[PDB]
């Protein structure tokens, strides 16, 4: 179907058309991550400007499936722009102990009332479920700590759950952000979604959960447990 803001808000469980404020941005970001799972399982059958936005919208919103970073963050960029925000696309290199290709991960920045926020509803692993300030200052979300440090002309998103040291998530160059950047974008299954107070992630057989900053992981053995976790992730919340 054709892109429709109202249909999209309904799909992620947001009522009405809330105003273009920081509180609205936080709510949209968290609802999107809870309702729209990351899922690369059929990413090959949809491969950036040469993929019409309506095809991705149809797959994710109209049909209710998940997607990957250059699908979910591309749709969310469009939604935020239609809702009145100053939104900019930026590419990142993912901590793979080394950082991978320099434009592997695509996400968004929003500039609002003199502050810049990171927006990412399309990263598979444990990462922030509400937008981060673009700041080295430490920020706290559901018991996890976050900061955006500066190292060697890169900003680096770092995360610290309970019982852990600081972990880099990905790194990016803020000055390469682009309001129109989506028009320029060039074997294991990853599936995840946010919960009310954390995130659940399945990579191959490896099941990861974080709740109030407390992490648990298990390599799944049984087929019925595997099926149950897939259903739990893909059902949304
Ligand atoms: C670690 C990872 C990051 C991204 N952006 C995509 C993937 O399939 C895996």
């Amino acid at each position: 179907h054709m892109f429709d803001v109202a249909k999209y808000l309904r799909r992620i469980g947001v009522e009405g058309t809330p105003p273009p404020t920081l509180d609205t941005l936080r709510h949209l970001h968290k609802r999107h991550l809870m309702a729209v799972p990351y899922d690369n399982s059929t990413a090959p059958d949809r491969l950036l400007t040469n993929v019409p936005l309506d095809l991705v919208f149809g797959h994710v919103v109209t049909e209710g499936h998940g997607g990957v970073c250059y699908e979910l963050n591309r749709l969310f960029h469009t939604l935020l722009a239609e809702l009145g925000y100053d939104v900019r696309m930026v590419a990142a290199a993912v901590r793979q102990g080394t950082f991978g290709p320099e434009r592997e991960h695509t996400f968004d920045l929003v500039h609002l009332d003199g502050r810049t926020h990171l927006v990412d509803v399309g990263f598979p692993g444990p990462s922030y479920s509400e937008p981060l300030y673009l700041s080295e200052e430490e920020q706290h979300q559901y018991g996890c700590s976050y900061r955006v440090t500066e190292h060697d002309g890169y900003r680096v998103v770092e995360r610290r759950p309970k019982g852990s040291d600081w972990q880099p998530v990905y790194r990016f160059r803020p000055e390469l952000a682009d309001p129109s950047g989506w028009d320029a974008v060039r074997g294991t299954t990853f599936r995840s979604r946010a919960t009310d107070n954390g995130k659940i992630v399945l990579i191959g057989r490896r099941y990861f959960t974080v709740e109030d900053g407390v992490e648990r992981t298990k390599v799944l053995v049984k087929a019925d447990e595997f099926q149950d976790v897939v259903d739990l992730i893909l059902a949304g919340a």
